[PDB]
């Protein structure tokens, strides 16, 4: 349960980068969130980020924060002063870590993309956290051992509307495309890395991974609102594909 924060990014639009010492007993899936407790900022409050770091990372986990509100806006002060004064001032004996409590960890039906041969994952907003956990360990369980892993193709598409807070991730994705060996992975980003602008046609995007993997079974997980998660259902039940919502 007790812990620190051993490090930080600024990350632009305000997000924080941040890692935290992974306790012994405290052990993921990916897609998992956390409960965190900074008594620095709130004796009392705790709130809830997802983890974006695989658990195959070692001794960290990675919350990549937005400072949108009070709590997290406090949060992010609590580390530009507390970082912004170890520059101008630059006592170097070590760096201190900020004391924060964790609670978790909380699952997801994320830890079934592992198990399926063909998928689609779709983020419709900015409920991406979860994905950048999910997409590095499916890296690693690749490289590892990749007859091991069920999950032959990985098919992501993403929508945001502005991409500012999510330079981090856009940079992930180009990173997973390049240890890619395999081709495991098929990235695609749309805009509301050369990536595409607009709506997406799903009516064709589903009819050509169907041909993609004719007579194989493909399971869709989908993360963002209800009038397109409707459409995708029309689309799962036109193609025989396979449905599930996260969050
Ligand atoms: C499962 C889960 C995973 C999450 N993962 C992440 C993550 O990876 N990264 C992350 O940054 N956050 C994440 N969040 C969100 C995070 O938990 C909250 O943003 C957190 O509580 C910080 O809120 P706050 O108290 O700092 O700000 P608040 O003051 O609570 O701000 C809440 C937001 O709603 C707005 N708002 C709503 N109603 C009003 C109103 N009446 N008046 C004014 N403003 C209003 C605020 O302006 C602000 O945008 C996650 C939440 C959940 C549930
Ligand atoms: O989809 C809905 C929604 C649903 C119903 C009604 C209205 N809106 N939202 C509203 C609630 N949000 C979250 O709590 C949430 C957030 C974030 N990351 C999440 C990750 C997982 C789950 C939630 C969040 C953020 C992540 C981030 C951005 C940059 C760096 O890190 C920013 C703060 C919000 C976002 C999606």
């Amino acid at each position: 349960e007790p812990t620190f924060v051993v490090n930080a990014s600024l990350l632009p639009s305000k997000v924080l980068g941040l890692q935290v010492q992974r306790p012994q007993s405290f052990n993921y899936q990916p897609g998992d969130y956390l409960f965190i407790k900074c008594p620095g900022i709130s004796k009392f409050e705790w709130h809830p980020f997802t983890i974006s770091s695989a658990p195959e990372m070692p001794d960290v986990l990675t919350l990549h924060i937005r400072a949108v509100g009070s709590w997290t806006g406090k949060l992010y002060q609590l580390i530009r002063e507390q970082r912004e004064e170890w520059i101008r001032s630059g006592s170097s004996q070590s760096l201190p870590g900020v004391p924060v409590y964790i609670d978790g960890p909380y699952g997801t039906p994320s830890t079934h993309i592992f198990e399926s041969k063909y998928a689609i994952l779709i983020c419709a907003g900015i409920g991406v956290t979860p994905f950048a956990s999910i997409l590095k360990s499916i890296l690693h369980r690749n490289q590892q051992n990749p007859a091991k892993m069920p999950l032959k193709k990985v098919h992501f598409y993403w929508l945001n509307r502005e991409q500012k807070a999510f330079e981090w991730f856009v940079e992930l994705l180009s990173k997973i495309e390049a240890e890619d060996t395999n081709n495991l992975f098929d990235l695609n980003l749309y805009l509301t890395s050369r990536t595409k602008t607009g709506r997406p046609d799903w009516e064709e995007i589903f009819k050509d991974v169907a041909k993609q993997h004719a007579p194989d079974n493909v399971e869709v997980f989908f993360c963002g609102p209800t009038g397109l998660a409707l459409q995708l259902r029309h689309l799962c039940t036109k193609y025989g594909f396979g449905y599930r919502k996260e969050n």
